[PDB]
C-alpha cells in the first residue's frame, strides 16, 4: 500500500492504570485523513474504539471508552496517539490502527483500506 502503519505503546496493566497508544504512519501520507483505532478480542468482530480526521483534529469516541479515552495527532511526526484512562479487564484486545483516503471518520470497519498490525492491551485486577 501507499501508507503503512505501526503501533506501539501496548501492555500488560493493572485496572485503574493509564497507557498510551502510538500510530505511526509512513510512505504518502495527509495527516487530516481519518485515523480510526479498532480493537478486537479472540472471536470477536473488530469494533470501533475511537478516530481523528478534518483540519480541526475532530475526534471521535465509542460510546465503551466514554470519558476515559483522548486521542489525538501530532503531523510533523506523522503519529496519532490514544489516551486510554481507567482502564478495565473488558478493554482487553488487540489495538490497531487504519486509514482511509478521506477526512470523514467512520465507525464501520469496512470503509478503511489501509491497516497497522495491532498492539496488544491486556488489563487484570491488581495483583
Ligand atoms: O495518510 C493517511 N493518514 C494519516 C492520518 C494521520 C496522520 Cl498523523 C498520518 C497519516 N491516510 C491515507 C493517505 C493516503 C492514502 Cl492512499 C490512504 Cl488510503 C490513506
Amino acid at each position: 500500500a501507499e501508507v503503512q502503519l505501526v503501533e506501539s505503546g501496548g501492555g500488560l496493566v493493572q485496572t485503574g492504570d493509564s497507557l498510551r497508544l502510538s500510530c505511526a504512519a509512513s510512505g504518502r501520507t495527509y495527516t487530516p485523513y481519518a485515523m480510526a483505532w479498532f480493537r478486537q478480542a479472540p472471536g470477536k468482530e473488530r469494533e470501533f474504539v475511537a478516530g481523528i480526521g478534518g483540519i480541526d483534529g475532530t475526534a471521535a469516541y465509542a460510546d465503551s471508552v466514554r470519558g476515559r479515552a483522548t486521542i489525538s495527532r501530532d503531523s510533523a511526526k506523522k503519529t496519532v496517539y490514544l489516551q486510554m484512562n481507567s482502564l478495565k479487564p473488558e478493554d482487553t484486545a488487540v489495538y490497531s490502527c487504519a486509514t482511509r483516503a478521506s477526512m470523514q471518520v467512520l465507525t464501520s470497519p469496512r470503509v478503511y483500506p489501509i491497516w497497522g498490525r495491532g498492539t496488544q492491551v491486556t488489563v487484570s485486577s491488581p495483583g
